[PDB]
C-alpha cells in the first residue's frame, strides 16, 4: 500500500516498485492533473550493514525543458524508532523535474 505525504501544494504518493506520483488535494479528492515523478526502473539491495536504493524514470514531461521527470529514492533508518512503519520523509528537487525522495524505515536501522 502506497505511502503519502503532503508538502505545500503537492501530495506525494510512493508505490514501491511501481511509480511515484505528485498531485493536489482539495478536501480529500485529487483536484486535476496527476503527475508522475517516474515509473519504477531499478533497485539495489545490500544486507548483512544495510543499504537500499531505487530509481524511477520517464515521468511526466517537464514544461521547463520537455524532459521526462526522474526520481531516485534513498532509504534511511527511522531514527524516531517509530511504530507506524515506513514514511516519506523529504522530497528534494535538486534540478528542475529531477527528484530525490527520502524514505525512513525501521528496516534500515543498524
Ligand atoms: O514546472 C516544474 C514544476 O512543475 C510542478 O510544479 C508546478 C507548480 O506547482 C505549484 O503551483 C501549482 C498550483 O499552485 C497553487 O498555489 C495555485 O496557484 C494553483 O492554481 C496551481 O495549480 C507550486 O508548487 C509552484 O511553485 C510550481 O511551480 C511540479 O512538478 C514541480 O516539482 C516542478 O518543479
Amino acid at each position: 500500500p502506497c505511502l503519502l505525504k503532503t508538502k505545500d501544494w503537492w501530495t506525494y504518493e510512493f508505490c514501491y516498485g511501481r511509480h511515484i506520483q505528485q498531485y493536489h488535494m482539495e478536501d480529500s479528492e485529487i483536484k486535476g492533473e496527476v503527475l508522475y515523478l517516474g515509473y519504477y526502473q531499478s533497485a539495489f539491495d545490500w544486507d548483512d550493514k544495510r543499504y537500499h536504493s531505487q530509481t524511477y524514470g520517464n515521468g511526466s514531461k517537464c514544461d521547463l525543458n520537455g524532459r521526462p521527470r526522474e526520481a531516485e529514492v534513498r532509504f534511511l533508518c527511522d531514527e524516531g524508532a517509530g511504530i507506524s512503519g515506513d514514511y516519506i520523509d523529504r522530497v528534494d528537487e535538486p534540478l528542475s523535474c529531477s527528484y530525490v525522495l527520502t524514505i525512513r524505515t525501521p528496516r534500515l536501522c543498524p
